[PDB]
């Protein structure tokens, strides 16, 4: 039981200094301006190595807030967007898993699978009912969540 405010606290909103109440509009014009000023404008060619670490960092930085200027709810729809599209392209490469294998927990009513490399997955009884494509967070592979009915004896 805690307050349901969910305020910002990342380098994103700090990169553009845009309050959590701001909108994409105000952030639009403020972006080209803020970012512009954020770019390097000093006269110093004495940055060995770091010169790149800074350039490449500033690129991902300005872009970081550009989309997720705030919390995840800010603009995460775009993230998963390319994901769901990048996952389908892979299709069935690893293998298919049976719901009878995914250890079901009566505590939270959910199932979870463990890869044979190191990582593992965990989906909710409801989630797995809405989704199907499940990839591993370690090795380049993906499995399919198939729900097959076997046990049938009324509870
Ligand atoms: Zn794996």
């Amino acid at each position: 039981m805690m307050a349901v405010e969910q305020m910002p606290k990342k380098d994103w909103y700090s990169i553009l200094g845009a309050d959590p109440s701001a909108n994409i509009s105000d952030l639009k014009q403020k972006y080209q301006k803020l970012i512009l000023m954020y770019h390097p404008d000093k006269q110093s060619t004495d940055v060995p190595a770091g010169t790149v670490e800074e350039c490449v960092q500033k690129f991902i930085e300005i872009d970081q807030a550009w989309k997720i200027l705030g919390n995840e709810e800010t603009k995460r729809e775009y993230d998963l967007q390319r994901c769901e599209d990048d996952l389908r392209n892979v299709g069935p490469v690893d293998a298919q898993v049976y719901l009878e294998e995914m250890s079901w927990n009566e505590g939270d009513h959910s199932f979870y699978l463990s890869c044979r490399c190191g990582g593992k997955y965990s989906v909710s009884k409801d989630e797995a009912e809405e989704v199907s494509l499940i990839s591993c967070d370690t090795c380049s592979l993906i499995i399919e969540l198939l729900h097959y009915n076997h046990h049938h004896h009324h509870h």
